């Protein structure tokens, strides 16, 4: 026994923005009193059912507001069992910026931003500048998060983050590579996201042998 289950058991928990997740609480009591309880705050877009799996708690098409401890307690006998869960609400980056669009060989620097994302905390959310398979040696850094305002009018609403991520660029090198490439990954519990935007080398040193 346990006695008391919840289906995800994972103890964090992420869903992406405007998704759905629900989590089933079950308790195996012996007894009449046996009740079962879903609290921390109940939000998210999400509601309460029971007697068809005990108490189930269905978030929908989930907000920022989302995220938080749910608890389930379970009392059946004069005892009572608990299990806490985090739910992880998140957005992955819908487009990614590249400044300048693309590279002459040239040589400063290039910025790449990535817009409505959440989390925007390293160890959540890095970036990278690659050269074929590999990450570009000699690329410095320097990231800017910023904070978005929108709701343009007939359909929603809300606000996210916009980080931009800078790179002060090495030589290059010989042969010039065709394209770099921005990669912005996000790592949460159970899950990696990643979103590659190809940044074009312009194939214009030329003049020598
Ligand atoms: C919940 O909010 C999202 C974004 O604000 C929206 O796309 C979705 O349709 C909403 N769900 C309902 C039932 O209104």
């Amino acid at each position: 026994v346990k006695p008391l289950q919840v289906e995800p058991p994972e103890p964090v928990v992420a869903v992406a923005l405007g998704a759905s997740r629900q989590l089933t609480c079950r308790l195996a009591c012996a007894d009449r009193g046996a009740s079962v309880q879903w609290r921390g705050l109940d939000t998210s877009l999400g509601a309460v059912q029971s007697d068809t799996g005990r108490s189930v708690l269905t978030v929908r098409n989930a907000s920022l507001s989302a995220a938080g401890t749910r608890v389930c307690v379970g009392s059946c006998g004069g005892r009572t069992f608990q299990h806490t869960v985090q739910l992880l609400v998140y957005a992955f980056p819908n487009q990614l910026t590249v400044s300048p669009a693309a590279l002459v060989p040239g040589d400063p620097e290039v910025a790449c931003t990535a817009h409505k994302v959440t989390p925007v905390d390293p160890n959540a959310l890095s970036f990278s500048l690659l050269v074929g398979g590999q990450e570009l040696e000699g690329a410095q850094a320097l990231g800017p998060e910023v904070q978005e305002e929108e709701e343009e009018p007939q359909g929603d609403e809300d606000v996210l983050f916009r980080v931009t991520e800078r790179w002060r660029l090495p030589p290059l090198g010989t042969p010039v590579p065709p394209a770099l490439y921005c990669q912005a990954t996000m790592r949460l519990p159970g899950l990696e996201l990643s979103h590659r935007q190809a940044i074009p080398v312009l194939h214009s040193p030329t003049s020598p042998e």
